[PDB]
């Protein structure tokens, strides 16, 4: 099975897919494009959005649909049917927040204002909600790591770029981040991946 | 199982779950709230959003996470892992767009202008994409109805309230809506359900 992942040269929405490839030890082409190459790719796509993942000549889309597909019937999926639901819910909650950010906003002052508002007013409540949900458990869902723990680490890493103090009052969330970063395949990918701001 | 769904008295984000319950002939309590009991209830919710689904003492959240869980091991979900990925992707593409609308905006002129903007530029672009993706095939994914077909009928039913002419040059998408509506269990539900604008 031949894999080609296309995205911008950044972690962004594609990183969850990259973590999953790493963990499952699957080789793939990590295709990263410039903004100036985007329009000619975009015009050929069914839905005009990245990331996309090509598998044996079939173009998949939607970052989380792809991540869910790649983890189905692996240990990164929930351990029960209910656990898979919890995984999906946490992932969407995180995605809902990250999606609020005006990432492609060209007017810098308007962009700054919004980032500031979401990070100062909204991000702290999500952290609180996540902290209580985790409680004293080892992973977000069940007794072993799921791709929701992956997604938490990935989202939180980007949020900490803009707001370094985000988890000062949430040591158990920091512990979860660190636990994720300690998984051998993930540590390895973290070590060797392209370093970009986002 | 003792299923209890909580949402506003409206179709909204809960409707997909209601279609699935109806189609799979799964009994549930359809609890609807006024604003009166909203800020009250918004407290015991671990994430303060609806819909939620209570199943034997567990409060589940995220409308699409719940929907997917209920489709588990049925033809409705997609017939292969790959089809399930297509179903998940279409649903997320739809949800991404519906999420763009300022549903709660209190300034009536701002709301009107944003709705018009989205329905004039974004919606026709997405419609061309959806139409070409479906082609002259029977269903969006595979040889039989999936919950992605359900979600398309659901999202478009609401969009048509605001722009009645939205599908006037998309007969294949109209045909899809009609095919979904005439599925007996869906036809039964659509007649039985409370009449609300949204
Ligand atoms: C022309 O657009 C360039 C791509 C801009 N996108 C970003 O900068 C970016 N998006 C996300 C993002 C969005 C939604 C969910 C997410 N989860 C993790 C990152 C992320 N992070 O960075
Ligand atoms: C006090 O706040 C209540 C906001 C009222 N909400 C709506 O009218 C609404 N419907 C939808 C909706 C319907 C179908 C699919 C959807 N996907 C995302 C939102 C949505 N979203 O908001
Ligand atoms: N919900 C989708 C969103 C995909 C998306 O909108 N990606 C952005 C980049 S992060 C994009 O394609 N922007 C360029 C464009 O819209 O033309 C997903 O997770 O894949
Ligand atoms: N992505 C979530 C969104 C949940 C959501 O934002 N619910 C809406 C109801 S349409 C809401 O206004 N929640 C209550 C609130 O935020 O006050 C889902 O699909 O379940
Ligand atoms: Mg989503």
């Amino acid at each position: 099975p031949n894999y080609k992942l296309t995205y911008f040269n950044m972690r962004g929405r594609a990183e969850i897919i990259r973590y999953i490839f790493a963990y499952l030890d699957i080789q793939y082409e990590d295709h990263r494009i410039e903004q100036a190459d985007w329009p000619e790719i975009k015009s050929t796509l069914p839905f005009g959005k990245i990331p996309i993942l090509e598998v044996d000549g079939l173009t998949l889309h939607q970052s989380l649909a792809i991540a869910r597909y790649l983890t189905e019937n692996t240990d990164l999926a929930g351990n029960t049917e209910m656990e898979q639901c919890h995984v999906d819910a946490i992932v969407d909650t995180l995605d809902d927040f990250m999606s609020c950010f005006p990432w492609a906003e060209k007017k810098q002052d308007v962009k700054e204002q919004m980032f500031n508002e979401l990070l100062t007013y909204n991000a702290p409540h999500l952290m609180q909600d996540l902290d209580t949900y985790l409680g004293g458990r080892e992973w977000l869902i069940g007794n072993s790591v799921t791709w929701a723990d992956f997604y938490w680490e990935i989202c939180s890493t980007t949020l900490l770029v803009f707001k370094p103090d985000l988890l000062d009052n949430h040591p158990r969330l920091v512990t979860l981040r660190k636990k994720v970063q300690a998984i051998p395949a993930v540590a390895n990918w973290i070590k060797r991946r392209p370093q970009t701001k986002l």
